[PDB]
DNA sequence: TAGCACCGCTTAAACGCACGTACGCGCTGTCCCCCGCGTTTTAACCGCCAAGGGGATTACTCCCTAGTCTCCAGGCACGTGTCAGATATATACATCCTGTGCA
């Protein structure tokens, strides 16, 4: 689980890459109101 | 022609040995500072936010530069002559001996 997924928003960040590499069986992303953000970040999250 | 070898005097630098003394080491007590450790503070990076500047590399294009052969005539190097210095030895008395005439 990731809380406050809005912090993930930048796929260019190193933490985004690290998190993506982490082997997991299921993933849950929790954030208040991501839809506020530009489409690009939404795509990033969906790619995650 | 510069190094090698043997001659063979002349010191003097090495050497053995003697005495002592002041230096190095063993042990002392002291005390202060720098380690082992705990708590606070600072320096640094991630991510924000994505670039523009300007720098090093790369190439083309003359052209100027001194690599080249060559003559001219020299100024620099190899040597001999001259001048000076350090060494050598007479001298004008220096430092004295010694028979003998004088007090």
């Amino acid at each position: 689980v990731l809380d406050e997924a809005h912090n993930i928003k930048n796929f260019r960040s190193t933490r985004w890459q690290a998190l993506l590499n982490f082997n997991t069986q299921r993933r849950l992303l929790l954030t208040g109101t991501p839809l506020q953000n530009n489409l690009a970040e939404l795509w990033s999250l969906l790619y995650f």
